[PDB]
């Protein structure tokens, strides 16, 4: 098979909004677990008020991602999230998205929620089409293939809370087999509906404490937590960096297990890691780490840890460490596996190990911990090294455990190149995107690992990065800069300048690359049967070295040439080629029309017949006059030499025609100047002698002329002769021309077409304002090299650079020697460095977009919570108690309210009790409740038939002193005796009432009827059913009296709190007072008012004969 | 140590169990997850093999055979 590789990485996880920040808490010993109330307020239907939450999920940069601003807000913020958790992933390892678009590799992407999709379609008359496709489980992966272009499968796995390795496990088959080059696995778990944590916590599995307490005697349950984390699975001929090596991954399943479904088992998970081990042909030995799944379940922890105790601890002599990122951040449970691959991979770039909270004590059910055996890593832990391992296991019961082993790759040993100055190009969606990059780079200045990696991901199109800059490391004048990119194609072109640019000491900066190097070399063994050697004549000192014409000429081609080869090292190609008279030579280089060996020829025999023949001194001048004028203002004997621009134009002549038009142009003011070229008058009627040697010569030189392509234009003939057939192709009269007839640059210049990208190739910008002025304004010379400057390879290098920012692609990495690859460990992580334009913020379902008239099943089996309820037995038979109603009726208007019980304090009038409902023995019975908030009216119906009816509504503005004790109108000094509660219920069993132990809650009461302590457990039920019975005590009537009518009622838990006062024992008890002449009984926070009761026949049952 | 590959794409049941969070059962998570779709096969069946519920649409049972 193939190597597979963890190329690159990303995510964010709780509290951690990117990779180093998730590095930060770790380390840091920081809880990721919050108890913040983003997701819906704390202790909401009693679920653990704490969970691992994501800082932000409304920032999506929609644009970059084609998604429109309709689709965006439809669009699931785990997709979201996915999009750029990937395509940082694909950048970590510095594989340019562009390498993989139209590849073969699949995304795989381990998910178990759709709580999106059941939101957006709550209302079916207004729901969007575009929802599916934003929501559906399937567009995990289909989405990211769809934007990134990746042609292999696309699967979304849910396997029960082993997602992200189970596609691990995928993805390393199908890269193994080679059936993939690469491919990308996912995994996202976000909290938006709270029933699903009630279902958890229903279950047993939701940790009360809020926290995943691994390898601990306090273990109860987990913590949920928001995760997305992306990875990078490539085979290791693709990787230009490396995480570890996936030795072997593996799956099973417990299959039938006793105990059940959620019970985990040991046994097949020990199989399954003896296999792998066995299978990858490593021992047990080699493993350093194992990242136990560590859920924290009092029942899991110790069968995994005996598992792997049995598996890979029996045979050992060092002890193994042992790790849980739960204990961190807490359970995301589709993503759950990634999150402890970037934990591990994390610690292993960073020499330590990250250390495991809440862990205080080992468990005593595990062996291994009170022993040596395994050792559980509560501080930071020095990374000695060997082979790692991670199992995540679902509750249904799949498993999945991978082999790893860590990238051991040292720093590169020192080499003279690394002194030279660096290049460093980025590209952002935002001008803080690229400085970011750019600083981090100069940060890392040294790194070339890091840089080299920086510059392969860079090159992305202007339109889809708006934004770019360059940065020349290593030299003294070196600071970023950034501009905005025009976006369009910029046609690039080459001007080659002429005989003047030549200085002491050039291109010595430029030696120590390479490729410059190679091609003096080149020049030097072509030039070498003559005896003069380019390297030696660049490497020269004396200040008369480049007075000869001959050392000039060549070491001017030699080092246009060096430079057009440099430029084609990065993929440059021009579509314009213009040239000053010797330049053209060099322009034929450009073109392939010569060969170097040819070009450097032609240019040393056009300096030695030049010597060869003596001419009359006669000096080139400049003047500052329009061309045609100057045609009329020269004098005989001296001819138009070139036509640089609309202005300037330099004639030539003999020494004294030149001087005395010169001293006329003095008088007169004008531009007047003179350039060097030893006296001598180019290009003009002296040359016609020096031709026919020339011509002889050059025929040697150039033995088969070929074509100039259409790039090329020709200063040295007038486009009228560009069909011509001498003009046609680069020969030896092409030269002999050029040589003879006057320069033509102004008119080549026109069909430079506008937002051009020109570039001076010369040992000096001799002609950046020739340039800046004919060329039309938009134009970009970007000169690369300049005159007598301390380093000249900071000048290319920022030429370059200024190069990257006009649009052109080149990257810089061709200059210098390759890199190798895989890169060294510590190298630092590039996901933190990308940056996205998150000034929008998209639409996120709220907890109210949830389900949650109102209708309540009386189950009073012996599960059901509702279970106190069979002991409210009247005549015999049980029923439905009339504070029950009360209760129900409170519930439903809490949860319209949007508040819980204990926070509403509520009033109900008038309320009537039509029927009784009789609780059936087997069965239950479903009672009904409607509000009518305007009316502030309720109803309570079964099956149809009116129960309750009556008035209920929030109390506004409660006030303590509605409960003080009414002061009773018998003093009742004596206080002889009271009634315990044996006394109280053997009474109202006589007159009929049967109330079983949970209503019995009168601990005591007065003889009269009076006064009396209630106790009080959390059942309101109970305790307003013992108020009634305290009011029933103390009547003359005798026979079972039923509530039928009460006035009005107040409740507010708050003073119900105040008011309770804990006795002598642990029970509560509240204090209760019955006043018959006001009609009112109060007892701690309720107040009943105007309470009826009429008499019920007996049933006459007579079960007894 | 054969294996349960399950092309399923609608977890509607489990919504409708899951709305009401009074009187909710956790049994439905152990009922309703689209994982268990294979999980309680191989529960059943006792097999030792891969357990997935693939989840692509329109193609998930023939992406589950390719498997």
């Amino acid at each position: 098979p193939e190597e597979v590789v963890i190329a690159g990485m990303s995510g964010k996880l709780p509290e951690s909004e990117n990779l180093q920040e998730f590095w930060d808490n770790l380390i840091g010993g920081v809880d990721m677990v919050t108890d913040d109330d983003r997701r819906w307020k704390a202790g909401l239907y009693g679920l653990p008020r704490r969970s691992g939450k994501l800082k932000d999920l409304s920032r999506f940069d929609a644009s970059f991602f084609g998604v429109h601003p309709k689709q965006a807000h439809t669009m699931d913020p785990q997709l979201r999230l996915l999009l750029e958790v990937t395509y940082e992933a694909i950048v970590d390892g510095g594989i340019n998205p562009d390498s993989l678009r139209g590849t073969h590799t699949g995304v795989w992407v381990g998910v178990s929620g759709s709580e999106t999709s059941e939101a957006l379609s709550r209302d079916p008359e207004t729901l969007v089409g575009y929802s599916m496709v934003g929501c559906q489980r399937a567009m995990m992966a289909n989405r990211l293939s769809f934007f990134f272009d990746f042609r292999g499968p696309s699967i979304a796995l849910d396997t029960a809370c082993s997602s992200s390795l189970m596609a691990l496990q995928n993805a390393y088959q199908a890269i193994h087999s080679g059936q993939c080059p690469a491919a990308i696995v996912g995994g996202i778990n976000v909290l938006l509906k709270p029933n699903t944590s009630v279902q958890f916590l229903r279950l047993g599995m939701l940790s009360p404490e809020g926290t995943c307490k691994a390898f601990d005697t306090a273990g109860n349950g987990y913590c949920r937590s928001e995760g997305v984390v992306a990875v990078l699975l490539t085979k290791k001929s693709l990787a230009r960096r490396v995480y570890a090596t996936i030795l072997n991954a593996g799956t099973n399943t417990d299959g039938f297990k006793e105990q059940g479904v959620t019970f985990p088992s040991g046994d097949i998970q020990e199989q399954l890691i003896r296999s792998l081990y066995q299978s990858a042909g490593v021992a047990p030995e080699s493993f350093e780490y194992i990242e136990a799944h560590g859920t924290g379940t009092k029942v899991g922890d110790p069968q995994e840890l005996n598992g792997i105790t049995r598996a890979l601890c029996a045979t050992r002599q060092e002890p193994l460490l042992i790790g849980s990122t739960k204990s961190n951040m807490g359970h995301p449970e589709p993503a759950s596996g990634l999150a402890a691959l970037a934990k591990v991979l994390l610690s292993l770039e960073h020499g330590l190990w990250a250390p495991n909270l809440h862990f205080h004590s080992p468990n005593p059910e595990i062996p291994a911990l009170l022993d040596g055996r395994l050792q559980v890593v509560d501080q930071p832990l020095p990374v000695r090294g060997g082979n790692v391992g991670i199992n995540s296991f679902g509750f249904g019961g799949s498993n999945v455990h991978i082999i790893l082993r860590p990238n051991t790759q040292p720093p590169p040993a020192p080499a003279p190149h690394a002194t030279l100055p660096r290049l460093l190009r980025a590209s952002g969606r935002t001008p803080e995107a690229v400085q970011k990059l750019l600083e981090q780079g100069l940060r890392h200045s040294q790194d070339l690992a890091f840089l080299s990696m920086l510059n392969d991901i860079a090159a992305v199109p202007a339109t889809a990065m708006p934004f770019r800059g360059y940065a020349v490391l290593g030299g003294e004048r070196g600071g970023p800069e950034v501009q905005q990119v025009p976006a369009g194609e910029r046609p690039l072109w080459f001007i080659c300048s002429g005989m003047g640019t030549q200085w002491r000491g050039m291109g010595l900066s430029l030696m120590r690359l390479d490729r410059f190097r190679d091609s003096i070399l080149r020049s030097d063994e072509a030039v070498k049967p003559f005896g003069l050697k380019v390297s030696q004549l660049l490497l020269s000192t004396d200040e008369s070295t480049f007075d000869d014409i001959v050392h000039s000429f060549v070491s001017l081609t030699a080092i246009q040439i060096g430079l057009i080869d440099l430029l084609s090292c990065m993929g440059l190609r021009p579509d314009g080629i213009v040239g000053h008279s010797l330049g053209e030579v060099a322009c034929g280089y450009a073109d392939g029309c010569l060969s170097q060996e040819e070009a450097v020829l032609a240019a040393y025999w056009r300096g030695q017949c030049i010597k060869e023949a003596h001419l009359p001194p006669g000096a080139m001048a400049a003047v500052g006059l329009s061309w045609e004028e100057c045609k009329q203002r020269c004098p005989p004997g001296v001819v138009p030499a070139c036509h640089n621009s609309k202005d300037t134009v330099t004639i030539s002549g003999p020494q004294a025609p030149v001087f005395e038009f010169v001293e006329q142009l003095r008088k007169e003011g004008v531009f007047a100047k003179e350039v060097r070229t030893g006296g001598m008058a180019f290009h003009s009627y002296f040359m016609e002698a020096i031709a026919p040697p020339l011509l002889q010569e050059l025929k040697k030189v150039i033995r088969e002329p070929k074509p100039r392509s259409a790039r090329w234009l020709s200063t040295s003939i007038p486009e009228a002769q560009w069909h011509s057939s001498l003009a046609r192709t680069s020969s030896a009269e092409y030269n002999v021309n050029n040589l003879v007839s006057p320069v033509l640059f102004q008119e080549a210049l026109w069909h430079v077409p506008e937002h051009a990208v020109v570039l001076e190739i010369a040992p000096h910008a001799l002609l950046q304002a020739v340039l800046k002025r004919g060329l039309k304004p938009s134009c970009t010379i970007i000169p690369l090299m300049k005159k007598d400057h301390r380093d000249n390879l900071e000048f290319f290098l920022a030429g370059i650079g200024r190069l990257h920012l006009s649009g052109i692609d080149a990257n810089p990495n061709a200059l210098f020697p390759p890199v190798e690859f895989p890169a060294p460990r510590g190298t630092p992580l590039i996901s933190p460095l990308i940056k996205w334009d998150h000034s929008l913020a998209w639409d996120v379902p709220a907890a109210e977009d949830f389900p949650n008239a109102a209708i309540y099943n009386i189950d009073t089996s012996s599960e059901s919570p509702d279970h106190y309820l069979v002991d409210h037995t009247l005549d015999g038979r049980v029923l439905f108690p009339a504070t029950g109603y009360l209760s129900i009726v409170w519930k439903t208007l809490a949860r319209a309210l949007g508040l819980g019980v204990e926070q509403l304090p509520v009033v109900f009038e008038d309320v009537v009790l039509h029927q009784a409902t009789i609780l059936p023995k087997t069965g239950t019975v479903s009672l009904e409740v409607r509000l009518l908030e305007a009316s502030r009216a309720f109803e309570v119906s079964e099956n149809g038939n009116l129960v309750v009816s009556g008035k209920v509504y929030q109390w506004d503005d409660p006030d303590p002193r509605l409960f003080d004790h009414p002061e009773s109108p018998t003093p009742n000094p004596t206080e002889p005796l009271f009634l315990a509660q044996a006394e109280v219920y053997k009474e109202l069993r006589l007159r009929g009432y049967d109330y079983g132990p949970h209503f019995q809650g009168i601990l005591e009461a007065s003889l009269e009827g009076d006064s009396g302590r209630l106790l009080w457990k959390d059942n309101w039920v109970s305790f307003m059913d013992t108020m009634l019975q305290m009011s029933i005590l103390g009547s003359a009537k005798h026979g079972l009296y039923l509530p039928t009518r009460v006035t009005a009622i107040h409740i507010d838990p708050a003073t119900h709190r105040q008011k309770l006062y804990t006795l002598q024992d642990k029970a509560q008890v509240a204090d209760v007072v019955v006043s018959r002449w006001l009609r009112v009984t109060v007892a701690g926070g309720v107040h009943i008012s105007g309470l009826h009761t009429e008499s019920a026949p007996r049933r006459q049952q007579e079960q007894q004969v």
